[PDB]
């Protein structure tokens, strides 16, 4: 009565590689890993598979071919009983602009779909083709189960109300300027899990939902579709990240170029490699610095501030999406699951709304472990741990098997 | 009977005004437009009759402030006695200026140091001082300048600085600094006088939405944060101007669609806003009047509004758990009355509940409570920058 359906999770970027197998009946991984370091001499790939670390090199100057060669000849070889057992693969893809409104299987059109989303995602979406390229040679027995799962998919339910920005409409209209935001996968997961844990259906869910580790995210969820999102056309906008600035005056990048004389690119790789919790403190881009050392050091107190000031307005902000009703706010992401003092910090900023953190609660809620962190009688507040590598093997299965 | 001369000045045009700075009453009202070329007029409005007339072909300050002197103030010289102050308007002033102050020459260093955040404006109103320390002689002593920039100053580093790197700030003073803090000032301590408490404890949001659109938000008489920035640019749907964007669109137009910094920045300030969506006019009132009927109408309406309503939800994060009204002001703020009931209409989680006979009342510079009886207050409070201007001008010169 009882079912397993293997699926194979690829991350692919140009210079990265992150696989799973997850069986995506009950969520059991099977093996994890990561190669990196691409076209270099270092080029090396790590895995976690019954599971003990693992880590060995591919070579120097090794591509996604060897990568996941390595995978199939070295690491799937051992365990033969494991290869076969795969039904699926599935892809994460950064950008699926207004075609792809939720996870499809790949074919020739969806390659092309892929490629012309690629004008909004110049770099992350060429690497997802070449390792899209490498599993259809390096698992023939797939080559019609692959799945491809957009970061943007879950964004798409948006109303013109939120995806337009104050732009000529033209812009929109022949180059599709819009707002399509990201961690759609891990947004809604949080959603699915947020119903289990107010006990109530999905279809009547009014949350706000902050996915908050590798980059920052926080969206607007009424009857469980979601209504509005931090990040825009790009990764760019919204929240206070690692190295991104999130929120700025437009205008200051003019001012950085007519005024201080950086050029688009100098300015470009300010904002996206040099600004965020890097900018505010002088020092790192780790959340965990600044969530250690705020109370003791002036640069990690100013980074915290700032941070915490951004998320509780976006939070704030979204009540303005909610008609009437808000459920729950909900924290997820590497820093959302284990940064507690960020997340008492900014829903204490939130005391109109009704909003205040237990201490006791809060530190409990981490490492791992999913809670309600609100004081009795507040509005509530959740931790859930995401995991978008689960959404992808789900989606993957569903649609294939 | 406390008379000042109110100026504003700009690249091509000087408007201007007498205000008795006890009672608000105007006794002269002026706009001396279209400097250096042909079309170079004046439209002064007075206590007797209004009137226009041409400043000539290619003019300049000079020839407007002398105009004011030798012609306007000639026919009526029993108020040119009367003048006990001058003020300006200055746009940008920087981190030095917390409040109004008597204009010496630091100040007018002030301003041209503060000239890198305002490079249009700034220059500008330093001619307009200068000429008005020579035609009005008398008074050189009694100028006094206001600041757009001023009343936002007494924000924390919370609220005032940017996710970039830090040395943009300590090296170059890349910061929030916002605009229309004349009006924000005002409203808030009418705000206290309608709300019958003290403005020290007065907590409010206030939406500023005319020529150009601010929400501030207000902690005990003190903004605590404001939705422009360095420059005008950020924050709400405004006429041409397109407020928040996703900073990357700038590089996509860019590196994607070819498009040159400068044409970028000219869309963004001249074609964007309320002109962009609307792909019709920047003017509100067709948004106002055409939202039912007009699908372009509709489709800036509702984004306008959307912005509008966030920045309002956003600032709860300032409240400290006490919000006590939200204000509406400004050209557009007084007068558009689905403007406010629709962007309200969106924060019923925080209480508010916009009673429509109340809304329309609240119109053509009348104030009012526009809220429902039981439900959290909001009011629209007409402001009066001039005022403002010539009380700061008269109670620092008295």
């Amino acid at each position: 009565h009882m079912s397993s359906k293997l699926v194979l999770v690829l991350n692919c970027g140009s210079s990265s590689l992150k696989f799973a197998i997850i069986d995506a009946v009950n969520g059991d991984e099977y093996l994890s890993g990561l190669a990196e370091c691409f076209h270099l001499p270092e080029a090396r790939i790590k895995w976690k598979m019954d599971g003990s670390k693992q880590e060995a090199a591919l070579g120097a100057g090794a591509a996604h071919s060897e990568a996941l060669n390595f995978i199939v000849n070295t690491i799937l070889a051992q365990k033969p009983e494991l290869s076969a057992q795969l039904t699926a693969i599935g892809h994460r893809i950064v950008h699926g602009g207004e075609k792809y409104t939720s996870s499809v299987v790949i074919d020739e059109s969806v390659i092309q779909g892929i490629k012309d989303s690629a004008s909004f995602a110049p770099l992350h979406n060429p690497a997802h083709l070449i390792g899209i390229a490498e599993a259809l040679k390096s698992f023939p027995q797939l080559k019609d189960k692959n799945v491809a799962v957009f970061d943007t998919a879950f964004h798409q339910t948006m109303p013109e109300e939120s995806y337009l920005y104050a732009l000529p409409y033209s812009l929109y209209k022949e180059h599709g300027v819009r707002r399509y935001g990201a961690h759609g996968t891990s947004h809604f997961y949080v959603t699915q899990e947020a119903a289990k844990m107010l006990n109530k259906p999905v279809e009547e869910l009014n949350i706000i939902t902050c996915h908050l580790g590798n980059g920052g995210s926080v969206s607007a969820i009424r009857n469980g579709k979601c209504v509005d999102t931090s990040m825009g056309l790009t990764p760019l906008e919204g929240l206070v990240m690692g190295t991104r600035s999130g929120d700025i005056d437009p205008a200051i990048i003019f001012h950085l170029h007519d005024t201080l004389g950086m050029s688009v690119d100098q300015i470009n790789k300010m904002l996206t490699k040099e600004s965020g919790l890097l900018g505010l403190t002088e020092v790192t881009s780790d959340c965990r610095y600044v969530e250690d050392n705020y109370a003791t050091k002036e640069d990690a107190k100013r980074a915290m501030d700032v941070y915490c000031h951004r998320l509780a307005k976006y939070i704030g902000s979204y009540t303005a999406l909610m008609d009437g009703r808000l459920d729950a706010v909900v924290f997820t992401g590497g820093i959302g699951e284990n940064a507690a003092m960020v997340r008492e910090l900014s829903l204490g900023k939130l005391g109109v709304l009704g909003f205040e953190v237990d201490h006791e609660r809060n530190l409990a809620a981490r490492f791992g472990k999913s809670g309600f962190i609100n004081k009795e009688g507040t509005r509530p507040a959740v931790v859930i741990p995401t995991n978008e590598e689960l959404v992808i093997a789900q989606d993957a299965s569903r649609l294939t098997a």
